């Protein structure tokens, strides 16, 4: 009755909604349910901005599962203003690095106050979730700092520099040469409380169809997490993030391009690799029409579009079935 | 050429406007400036709230002189939203009695980030004033903490408790039994950069008609400040904050009664005292019709209402005339 999903970004929050819908959790619950859902959440995008600690992936899961996301825009709070961001721009600090809405900042004020008072991020999340009540256990992949940076050629002096992923995404992406990722702090981090337990005891471990390099990937750089994934008796089912068939055939993933990986279901599959060898996957699900073949990994094409909680629920069901878990 | 004024918040900023209008400074500038205005600003109400440092008196002066104060509000940004505050409330956090505005939060966020990075308050203030361009030098009375505390009878248990001025002023509105004030940190606080020099090199020092107990008084408890005022070659001219029979906005009547001082123009003058003896004053201006007399103190009744910058400008000149300053 126990599911563990590794998540990051808007895509990860959407996948958890599918999981909740399938198992009657959170907003989809009718009576109190038979299953518990644990999310291991990326902290690679977390940063200190304007003296406050911002954790996007944990916040997006928490807001999404708590029913706080504006349905029209698809991100942020309902009835959101950006007045504090406006005054910051007048002050001269750069505030486009993250949405930084007024309602959003309240979360940041509360979290930063707890962190300064000695509460670890996992407990900070528990405290916020008492209000949001997402219907899932949102575990930060670590309580220690592990921030995704991008190494660029700085155009002001030609030097290699690491830039926080969020600054790279708004300002430098596609505008200067970019050489690699750095996981600043990862080597000094331990897996967050209950993360290795959640991976160890699960009936199944699901990799949401999030960005492989910068959403799932950074979770894997946290010491101990990869080991828990390679050892657990639970089947490990991955979902491909590559959806073909778009107008003009789509665009390659920019973060995959940094590490030189093609934007195909086959390449992302090899990226995570086979548990039978040195990799992470037992199963790899791809969208209708797509193909992959990887020595040791069971691949199945099924509809992989998170159109709505009901479509996402079907996708989760295809994961359980391919694992052989009920 | 050089004016130094000691100020509180709304009263202090309004008086500073009169000085600027008289001397063509700031928003009143109309050609090359011939005088420089320095404000020594109360830091007694400064507090850490929701993890950010609030400097009310410094901000009011800065907002007012910078044209960012909605006239109807009297303090705070114009077109101000309280969304973040509403969210803070949704989260169940304390203190819930103290409203932080969305536009106002940006000031606090920038100040807090800089103070935590090792910047002193004087440097933070100049940094903030580069945007606002107040047309005056806003000197925090100290860069060290010097916070006004209040001894009350707590109405929930009948026990004596000390509380920060913000709780006394904002939460209870001075309507709880109040026994004394404490200037916690004043003896340990060094006079802020340029504050002693501003008092020393001034042609005239003006005590603005701000709260005497909780606005001007707390400045005078900073050991260096009091010494400079009785030491400086400049005449020291004070303005009574009490208009006999004319209740003025604020709680100067409540704060005077705590220290056992009568609410009359003569009484506040006596509180500040005469430089000829143990005091600070050379001159004391009271409203037309009021009668006062302090041995060693030149007293003159003049129109003392800050209805608009021009009336205040007159009030400034009445100071200069009574001093004998051009
Ligand atoms: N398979 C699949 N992937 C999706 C779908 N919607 C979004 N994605 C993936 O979700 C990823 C979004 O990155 P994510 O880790 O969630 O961070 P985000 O940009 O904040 O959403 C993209 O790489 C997409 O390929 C979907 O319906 N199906
Ligand atoms: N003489 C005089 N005093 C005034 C006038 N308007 C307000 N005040 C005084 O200004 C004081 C507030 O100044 P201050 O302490 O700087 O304001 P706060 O910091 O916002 O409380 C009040 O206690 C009033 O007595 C006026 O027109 N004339
Ligand atoms: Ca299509
Ligand atoms: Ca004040
Ligand atoms: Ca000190």
């Amino acid at each position: 009755m126990k599911i563990t999903v590794l998540v990051g970004g808007v895509g990860g929050a959407r996948f958890l909604l599918g999981v909740q819908n399938l198992l009657g959790l959170g907003s989809f619950a009718d009576g109190p349910s038979k299953h518990e859902l644990t999310a291991v959440v990326n902290i690679g995008d977390d940063a200190w901005m304007h003296g406050v600690r911002i954790c996007p992936d944990l916040d997006t899961c928490m807001y999404t599962l708590g029913g706080g996301i504006d349905p029209d825009r698809g991100w942020g709070h309902r009835n959101e203003t950006w007045n504090a961001k406006e005054e910051l721009a007048a002050y001269g600090v750069q505030p486009d690095w993250f949405g930084l809405g007024d309602r959003d900042l309240a979360t940041h004020l509360v979290r930063s106050q707890m962190l300064r008072a000695g509460y670890p991020l996992s407990q900070v999340t528990e405290a916020l979730c008492k209000r949001w009540q997402p219907g899932a256990r949102l575990l930060p992949a670590s309580d220690e700092r592990s921030e995704t940076h991008v190494v660029i050629t700085d155009p002001t002096d030609g030097e290699r520099r690491a830039i926080h992923f969020q600054e790279w995404w708004v300002r430098y992406r596609a505008k200067v040469p970019t050489h690699s990722f750095a996981y600043v702090g990862a080597d000094q981090a331990t897996a967050g409380p209950g993360v290795v337990e959640a991976i160890g005891d699960a009936d199944i471990v699901l990799l949401a169809p999030s960005n492989p390099v910068v959403s799932i990937g950074p979770i894997l750089q946290i010491p101990g997490i990869r080991g828990a994934l390679r050892s657990t008796s639970a089947p490990v089912i991955g979902y491909s993030p590559i959806i073909a068939g778009k107008p003009l055939r789509g665009m390659a993933d920019e973060c995959l391009k940094v590490i030189g990986v093609e934007s195909t279901s086959q390449a992302v599959g090899e990226f995570f690799g086979a548990r039978a060898g040195t990799g992470l996957l037992d199963g790899w699900l791809v969208h209708e029409g797509d193909h992959a073949q990887i020595e040791g990994v069971k691949v199945k094409a099924v509809p992989l579009l998170m159109t709505d909680p009901e479509a996402t629920a079907a996708m989760v069901r295809a994961g359980l079935d391919l694992a052989g878990v009920s």
